[PDB]
């Protein structure tokens, strides 16, 4: 459960956020193989729920109907198509799993589901799957109202319902082989993995005896005896009483204060600056690096509908992203996941967007397809940010520097740092509100090589910076506080 199963070269995923499977599946082909890409992160591809007040948002696929592959992003038939193109490509795909619930109890009953399957939440009935009473715990929640109200009771944190949504009883053999149906549907259709939502709210103990039922991967893609990459969605920031290490016997976790700490850092607050990273990792209080699954930001958070707060950089913070994402990617701790996200009309009203439940770029809640302009950009809303030439190139630099220690570490006392790994790349930051000017070791073998931030090697030869490593290792950095990117990158593949 903690190898990623990616192909030996792959060190990231990326997470295409409301992606329909056809435009996926081209994605992996056109795009996401050739640059070196593991794997895709995709929504849920089960039933859910349809809601049209607000307007289909983002959050509907949280609320399940059934297990059915039937869903805005498409149908069974095209989700396996997308899964065989892409394993046939070397890149990975890993389900969102949404099985600590169904959809909220105050949801209306009928037939508003993205395939119609009838639903009735009041009666506790799902007969898609088949569901009842019976696989709920509300007999089992001992909170008044029957939701979570207090969080440092780590037992109706598993119990109850999390913010209304209907909690399936997965001590139940029954439930807990109807989830394993769901999983093992996919798994033979070709999934490498999973991500366990809301797995904070379930009992480590619930998912071991899941994951027990689950069957090893195909061996059509994958050797035999693979187990399913997980990873559990548990957002621990200390303070309470469950803890992400107690996760940790049935795979890895998402290291949320990995995003939190780096975006505070990164903005300079509380008096932080970049050059406390040095010990980075295990050393500020995450968790195990072999256990981490780190992001700068996720679906969530992103819109504030996440732990992190305002601390979170985003793509709406463009030129800080950029750095977060390449430190994220250039530093060893964990398994990186990388964004790719929509643009939506933000709104403050009083220091809150109100406008952060809507969904993907849609025609009458027909979500747009991704469009690829002449530059590699994409179109109808799409920010694609795992194309941007900063984060794509670094993306290319963990898989070069895969393996390579941490080392060569400087720093000004202030925010302009430096290290390497190994010999087979270096990175310089400046942070600071004045220009960047020294010569650093590297560690680097002698050469010309092209900054992978500013430009690309290209036939030869470098369309941005060109960085000039002597004998001993040393070369010369310089970066103006007032470059569009602050930052200077370069490795083995990189060279001229
Ligand atoms: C690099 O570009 C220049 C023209 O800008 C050219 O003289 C040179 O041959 C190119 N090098 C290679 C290896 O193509
Ligand atoms: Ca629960």
């Amino acid at each position: 459960q903690y190898s990623p199963n990616t192909q030996q070269g792959r060190t990231s995923i990326v997470h295409l956020f409301e992606w329909r499977w056809v435009d996926i599946a081209l994605e992996c082909e056109r795009y996401l193989a050739p640059k070196g890409f593991g794997g895709v992160q995709v929504s849920p591809p089960n039933e859910n729920v349809a809601i049209y007040n607000p307007f289909r948002p983002w959050w509907e696929r949280y609320q399940p109907v059934s297990y059915k592959l039937c869903t805005r992003s498409g149908n069974e038939d095209e989700f396996r198509n997308m899964v065989t193109r892409c394993n046939n490509v070397g890149v990975r795909i890993y389900v969102d799993a949404v099985i600590n619930h169904m959809c909220g109890n105050a949801v209306s009953a009928g037939t508003s589901s993205t395939c119609g399957s009838y639903f009735n939440p009041g009666s506790r009935d799902f007969p898609a799957v088949p569901y009842s009473g019976w696989d709920f715990n509300d007999g089992k929640c001992k909170t008044g109202s029957g939701d979570i109200e207090n969080y440092n009771d780590a037992t109706q944190v598993r119990d109850c319902r999390l913010t209304g949504l209907l909690d399936l009883a997965l001590e139940k053999d029954y439930v807990r082989s109807k989830i394993a149906e769901y999983m093992n549907h996919l798994i033979d259709i070709g999934v490498a993995g999973f991500q366990l939502d809301a797995s904070k709210h379930m009992w480590p103990g619930d998912i071991k005896a899941i994951l027990d039922k689950l069957h090893n991967l195909n061996s059509n893609w994958f050797p035999a005896g693979s187990k399913p990459f997980i990873y559990q969605e548990v957002i621990d920031l200390g303070g309470e009483p469950i803890k992400s290490s107690d996760y940790f016997g049935n795979g890895r976790v998402t290291e949320f204060k990995y995003g939190a700490k780096l975006g505070t850092v990164i903005r300079k607050w509380n008096g932080e600056k970049m050059s406390y990273l040095k010990n980075w990792g295990e050393g500020w209080g995450f968790v195990p690096s072999d256990r981490a699954l780190v992001f700068v930001d996720n679906h969530d958070n992103q819109r504030g509908h996440g732990a992190g707060g305002a601390s979170i950089l985003t793509f709406w913070d463009a030129r800080l992203y950029k750095m977060a994402v390449g430190f994220m990617l250039a530093h060893p701790y964990g398994f990186t996941r990388v964004m790719s996200s929509y643009r939506w009309p933000r709104q403050f009203q009083n220091g809150n967007d109100v406008n952060d439940w809507v969904g993907p770029p849609n025609n009458n809640g027909v979500i747009k397809e991704v469009t690829i302009n002449p530059d590699t950009t994409c179109g109808n809303d799409w920010v694609c940010e795992h194309r941007w030439r900063q984060i794509r190139n670094m993306v290319i630099f963990r898989n070069v520097v895969d393996g390579q220690p941490f080392t060569n570490w400087y720093d000004n006392g202030s925010n302009q740092v430096a290290f390497g790994r190994g010999n087979r790349g270096f990175i310089v930051f400046n942070n600071d509100d004045w220009s960047f000017s020294l010569t650093l070791q590297t560690g680097l073998p002698a050469g010309t090589y092209c900054d992978v931030i500013s430009g690309d090697k290209i036939n030869g030869n470098c369309t941005g910076i060109k960085i000039y490593v002597s004998d001993d290792g040393k070369a010369h950095f310089s970066i103006s506080n007032s470059a569009e990117d602050p930052f200077i990158a370069i490795h083995a593949e990189s060279k001229l």
